[PDB]
C-alpha cells in the first residue's frame, strides 16, 4: 500500500519490526515477561483489582454442574439418560464440595476455588496447567486428586536450549500436538538445586495425567501468553507517576515558609517565630498557638510560599492511562477504576455489557474447559469403580465415548441485576411468552431448573401440611 | 515484545527476578504483617475498610442450615430432616452460649469469631483456629475454639526455613500440611518464648487446628494480606495528608507582619495595640478596628497566605480510587463520598462490592464456619446428644463431609431502594422461578421458621378473634 | 479539476501510481504483517479491538443449522428433516469433543476455530486452514484441521514473483487458485525451512486447503490486514503516550532547586533539614512543615512544574475517533469511554457497529465455517455414518452445496435496555409479523430443540404436578 | 491520475476505508434477496402459472 | 540531521544558547463560527435547510 | 499537529549550568556510576 512502506515523508522509517513466529517472538524472554507480570499483579492496586474481578466475574463464587449425556448418539434411552446423568451429578456434588478438601493433594483447596485459581493463573500468565494423580491410599473412595500447577515450574530441564520438538519444557510431535511436560520440582529455598520430572501428556489408557489450558493465537504455539503484555510498560509508568507525584506533593506542601533573616538561626527563630526557653543540631521546635504576628527590621523578611495545584491535569490524565490499560485488560474502565461518576443508565448498561460479553467469552473458553476436563478424569475413575450403573445397552463403552459420555455444562453466578426489577420482569415475559425455558432463566441467575422445581414441590408439601396457604404453584 | 527492553530505554533495568510466591513471601512475611497491622490500627481508611470487611462478609448474625445427604446414604428424608432440626437446635444452643465458653478465652461468640477470623485473614493473610477439649465435664460440649493470631505461629527458635519447614509449617513431601509451631506471647518481653507443635490432624480423624486463607499459586504455605499492594500508597497518602494539615497550619499561623527599625515592645505599643503599659511578648486585647498611625520608615503588611486546599482534595479522589480499587470495596463506601452519584451508578458500584463480598463469604467465612460445625458434631455425635438413623449405610467418619454438610446465610443485601427489591421478589415468586427459601436467604432470614411464625400469629390471631391474616385455610 | 493540480499549487508533487492493488500489496506483504502483529501485540487498543471482533464476530459460540435443498433435490419434506437432525447430532457430538482432537494441535476446538480465523483474518488479511485426512481409525472421523498462519504462506525459496506464482501462491490464467507453498515451523532459526505445495483442491472434490479473505478488486491473491488505514496513527498515538508519560514524570520529579553559594553538603544541610551526622549526596527525613533560615544569597524555589494532560487527553479522543473509523468499532467500545451519552445514541452507534459486525461474521466467519461443515461432511458421508435418502436425484459429490446448505448462528444482540427489546420480540411473534425461528435465532438459540426443551419441562412439572406453565393443550 | 489519488486516499487514510466500509455496510448490507415478479398482465399468462414458474 | 523520538531528553545549552518551544496558535480562531454563518448564507441561497446542507 | 506534540512534550526540562555535560548532569540531574557520546 503507502503505509507499509516508510510513512509520510520519513516518519516512521526506522520501524521495522521482526516478523517471526509468535514463539519465537515469546520464548526467548518468556519468563522474563511472565516474571513482569507477576510483579504487576503483585505490588500494583490496578492489577491486582483487575485479576480480582477476572475471578469474581468469570465464575462467580460457585462453578455449578450439570451433566448432559448425548442419549441420541449413544441410542439409549432418555430415562435411564437422566436417571444416570442425576446419580453421577450427586456423586459429583459429594466429591467436589466436600470439607475433608482431598479434591487437592495439598489440602487446601476446593473445586470452585480451584478455577478460580485456574482463571487467574491463565490471566496473568496466560496458561493453566493442572495435573490429575491417582492416589494410592485406600482409605479414600476416591483416589483421583487434583494439583494445580505454575508455569514456573514448566521450563526446559537444565535450562538447556530448545529444539525443533523441545520447546520450553514441552515435547511435541510433527504436527505440533504435545505429548508431554517437564516439571521442575520447586527450589525453596535457593539453595538446593532443582530436579525435573517427565510428565506424559495421556496415559496409555487414556487417562488425561496433565492438562494444559490456553487461549493461543496461531498455530504451532506451544506457550500461551499473558494479557498483561499489552500494557506492562504503561502500568509500570502509571506506577511511576503515582509515586513520584506523590512525593512532589509532600515536598512541595513540605516547606511553607521561609524567613530570611542574616542574624544566627537561633535568635532568627527566636525574634521571628518563637521557641527558645530550652531545658539543657535539631534547631528549635515552635509551640502553634494561634496568630503570632512578629516583628520585623529592614533586612529582614518572612517568605511564605504558595507551592502550587497538587492535581495540575494529574486525575484526568490519569483517568486516560486507565482507560487505555482497562482497554488492554479488556475489563470495563469504570469496574477497573472504581470510577462510576456523571454515568447515566444507558451507558452504564452498554459498557456492562460489553465486560460482561467478554467475560461470558472467557468463562466458555478457559474455566469451562479446564472444569470438563477434571470432570471426565474424575468420571474415568468413577465408572471403572463401578460406583455408578453405567446403562446397560449402550452401543459404545465409556472409553471410546469419553467425550459423548461426559457431555456437561458449566453455571458460574448469574449476571447480577442492575436494576433489580427489570430483569425480572424480562424473564417474567419471556416464559411466559414461550421463547425461553426456565433452565435459561435459573442458569442467567445462576441456578438449575430441577432442584427448584423439587425445592418448590417441597414447599406446598410442607405448607399444605401446615395449613397454611397453598402457593403461587397448585394443582 | 513488551517484556523485553520497552520504548526507548525506559525499563531497560526492570527484572524482578521470577520465583515462587513464597520465595517472595517468607523473607519479608513478619515485616509486611507488621506493616499492615501499623496501618490498619492506626489509619482511618483501613480500619474503616476492615470494618466494612466485617459488616458485610459476615454482618451482625451468621445464621446456620445443616443440609446433610440423604439421598447418598438412602436415608429417607423424613428422618434426615429430624436429625437435620435436632443438630440445628443443639448447635443454636450450644453457639449463642452466654457463657462465652464456646471459646477458652471466653471473650467472644459464635458471630465474633467468624468476624475476628475473616478480618484476620484480610489484614494479615490467613486466620488459624484449634480445637480443645477441656476436661470440665459440666458442660455437655467439651470442644473450645481458641484463634491464634498468625503472628504466633512461626519457626521455632527463629530456625531457618528448610524445605518441609516453612515459617515453622510443617508440609509433606506433596505440600500438605501436617502440624503448626505455635508460640505463646510474649507480653511483657522479659520472659523467654516457647514453642508447641500442634498436629493438624489428630489421630482419630477429628480436626484439632485449622488454617484458613486461599492460594495464589502451588505450594504456598501462607496468604498475603490484601494490603501489600496499596500499602506503600496508603502510608504515603497518610504522610501528603499530615503534611498538608501541617502546612495549613503554618500558613495560617502568621496572618502579618511589622517591619520598623524601632524597639519590638514600642512597635506593638503604637500599632498593635499591646499592654506594656500594665517570656511572652504582648498580649494582645481583641476588640474594634484599631487603625495604627504607622510613620514614615515602618509598614504593617497582611500576608494574604495560599488557599489551604489547592486541589489536594482531588488528590485524595485519585489515591483513594486507587486504594480502593487495591481491597475492592467500593470507593464510595471506603472515603464515604457519595457526590454526584445516580441511582444507576450507585446500584452498581453496590452490585460489584457484593459480588465480591458473597465471594469473599463462601471463601473465608464458610469454609471456617463448616469447619468448626464438623468439629462440633464430631463430639455431639459421640457424646450420644443426637441419635443417627439405625438405616445409616455409612458411618460417621467415612461420610463426614456429607453427614455435616451445611450452608450459612448471613446478612442480606438490604437494597439502595426496598420497593423495587420488593417487587422484585413478589414478583419472582409469582413466576415460580425462585422458592420462597432462596428469598428468605437474600433477605437473611430461613423459612422454616417463618413458616412457623406465621402458623404461631394465624393461630393466635383467630384464638384472639380479631382477623385471619394472608394465610389461611 | 481536482485531480490534476490543486489550489496553489498545494498537491503539485502528490502523484500515486496507478496499479492494480497486488502491485501496491505484495512488495510490502511481510512488513506489513509484521507491523499489524506488532501493534496487536503491543498495544493495547489494537489488542481491545481484535478482542472485541472476536467476541462480536462469533462471541462464545458457533451453532450450525443445516438445511438441505429438499426442493431442488425432490426429497420429501419429513424425510429431509431427519436426515438433518441426524446429521446435526453427529456434528455437534464432533465439535465439543473434549478430546480436542478435532485439529491435529489439540489445543483448541471449534469455536476457537471460527474465532481464531476471524482474529487472523482481520489482523494478517486473510485465514487458512489446512484439512488433513488422518490415518488412524480409532475415531469415527479421520478428519483434522491446521490453522495455517499467512506467514507461513510464501514464495519457496524466496524466489520472485511470477506471473503465474505470486506470494507462494499458484495461480491459473484465469487467476483462480490451484495450490499454496506452506513452509514449515521457522523456531528456532538455526535450522533451515523447507516448502510444501498442498494442492487447493484433492482430485476427488474435497477440500485440501480452505483460503478465505475478501478481496477489494479484480486478480487479488492475499487479503489486505484492517490496520493498513491506520497502523501508523496507531504507532505514533503509542509514541506520544510514552513520551507524554515520561515528560510528566520529570515535569512532576524535579520539585525545588536551592540556589546558594555554600558547600552544597552544608547546603542540604542547613536548608531540606539533612541528615549529615550519620555518593547519594544526602537523605531528608519525612516529618513537619520545616521552614528554613536561608541566608542572603540563597533561595528555595519551589517549581510549579505543568499541567500534566494540557490537552492530551482531548487529543487522545480525536485520535481514537479516527482510529476506530478506521476499523469500523464503535469509538466508544475502542476507547471503553461512555460519557455524555444518551440512550437513543448509544443506540445508534451499538446499531451502527453491530451492522458491521454481522456483515463480517457472514462474509467470513460463516464461509469458513461452512466450508469447514462441507469437508467433514463429506467424510461422514463416505463412512456410512449417516445414510442418504434412496429418492436422491444427484448424487452428494454433484450437489455438495445444496445437500450441505446451512446456516451458523453466533452469539445474539444482547442489548443496552433488553425490556424494550423483549416487548419488542413479543409483539412481533403475536403481531405475525416474524417467527419463533428468527426470534431465537436472534437471542442465539434454535427453535426446535427449545421446543422440546418446553415439552420436556411441562411434562416433568405435570408429572411432579405443581402447575402447568404456559404452555399446555 | 484522479481515480490513482482516489485509490491511494482509500488504501491509507481512515476515513475514507471507513466511508467505503459504510458504503457496502449500509447500501447493500449482508444478503441481497432476490424477488422475481414478472409481467403476467403484459406477457398474458396465468397468474398461477407466472408464480409457479 | 534526522532525530530519534526516544522519550524524554533534556540539553545542557551553553549560555548564550537558547531552545523555545514555539506556542503556536489555536487552529480554528473563531473559524467555526464564520463557517456557521456561511453556509447558513449559502442554505439560503440555495433554498435547502442548512442543516440538510453543512 | 500530531508529529508536534510528540516534540512539544518531549523535551520537558533544560540546563544552563556553564559546567561540562557530564559535571552539569551529574551535579543538577544524577547518573554517573558508569560501568566503563551517548551521554
Amino acid at each position: 500500500y503507502h503505509g507499509g512502506g516508510s510513512g509520510f515523508g520519513g516518519q516512521l522509517r526506522s520501524w521495522n519490526p521482526p516478523s517471526e513466529s509468535v514463539d519465537a517472538a515469546l520464548l526467548p524472554n518468556f519468563t522474563r515477561g511472565n516474571a513482569r507480570a507477576d510483579d504487576l499483579v503483585r505490588n500494583n492496586g490496578y492489577a491486582a483489582n483487575a485479576i480480582q474481578l477476572h475471578q469474581d466475574h468469570i465464575v462467580g463464587s460457585f462453578f455449578r454442574l450439570s451433566h448432559r449425556p448425548s442419549w441420541r448418539y449413544l441410542g439409549i434411552g432418555e430415562e435411564e439418560a437422566r436417571a444416570f446423568s442425576r446419580e453421577v451429578e450427586a456423586a459429583w456434588k459429594e466429591f467436589a464440595e466436600d470439607d475433608c478438601c482431598c479434591i487437592d493433594v495439598e489440602r487446601k483447596r476446593t473445586f470452585t476455588m480451584m478455577i478460580r485459581e485456574g482463571v487467574a493463573m491463565h490471566a496473568f500468565n496466560g496458561e493453566l496447567f493442572v495435573q490429575a494423580t491417582w492416589d494410592t491410599s485406600s482409605s479414600r473412595l476416591f483416589r483421583t486428586q487434583f494439583r494445580m500447577v505454575s508455569p514456573k515450574r514448566i521450563s526446559n530441564p537444565n535450562n538447556t536450549g530448545d529444539s525443533r520438538n523441545c520447546r520450553a519444557g514441552v515435547q511435541i510431535n510433527d504436527s505440533g500436538a504435545a505429548l508431554g511436560y517437564y516439571v521442575s520440582e520447586d527450589g525453596y529455598p535457593g539453595w538446593m538445586p532443582q530436579k525435573w520430572t517427565w510428565i506424559p501428556r495421556e496415559l496409555p489408557g487414556g487417562r488425561a495425567s496433565f492438562i494444559h489450558v490456553f487461549e493461543p493465537v496461531e498455530d504451532g504455539q506451544t506457550r500461551g501468553a499473558n494479557v498483561f503484555y499489552s500494557v506492562m510498560e504503561q502500568m509500570k509508568m502509571l506506577d511511576t507517576l503515582q509515586n513520584t507525584q506523590l512525593q512532589s506533593a509532600i515536598v512541595k506542601a513540605m516547606y511553607a515558609a521561609t524567613i530570611e533573616s542574616e542574624l544566627d538561626t537561633q535568635s532568627a527563630m527566636d525574634f521571628i517565630l518563637g521557641a527558645n526557653s530550652q531545658e539543657q543540631y535539631a534547631a528549635a521546635p515552635v509551640r502553634l498557638g494561634g496568630a503570632k504576628v512578629p516583628h520585623l527590621m529592614p533586612g529582614d523578611s518572612l517568605n511564605l510560599q504558595t507551592a502550587q495545584d497538587t492535581d495540575n491535569g494529574y486525575s484526568v490524565f490519569e483517568q486516560s492511562l486507565l482507560r487505555y490499560i482497562a482497554a488492554g485488560l479488556g475489563v470495563s474502565y469504570e469496574q477497573l477504576s472504581r470510577n462510576y461518576a456523571q454515568m447515566s443508565y444507558s451507558t452504564a448498561r452498554a459498557s456492562a455489557n460489553e465486560s460482561w460479553a467478554y467475560f461470558m467469552g472467557r468463562r466458555k473458553f478457559v474455566a469451562s474447559r479446564q472444569a470438563s476436563q477434571m470432570f471426565l478424569c474424575w468420571l474415568e475413575e468413577a465408572i471403572v469403580r463401578r460406583v455408578v450403573t453405567l446403562p446397560s445397552k449402550a452401543r459404545f463403552s465409556f472409553q471410546e465415548a469419553r467425550s459423548a459420555w461426559g457431555n456437561c455444562d458449566w453455571i458460574g453466578s448469574g449476571r447480577m441485576a442492575i436494576d433489580g426489577l427489570k430483569e425480572v420482569q424480562e424473564a417474567v415475559m419471556l416464559i411466559e411468552a414461550g421463547l425461553s425455558t426456565y433452565e435459561k432463566e435459573c442458569a442467567k441467575r445462576g441456578d438449575d431448573y430441577q432442584e427448584i422445581f423439587a425445592q418448590q414441590v417441597r414447599e406446598t408439601m410442607e405448607r399444605r401440611a401446615a395449613g397454611l396457604k397453598p402457593p403461587a404453584w397448585a394443582a
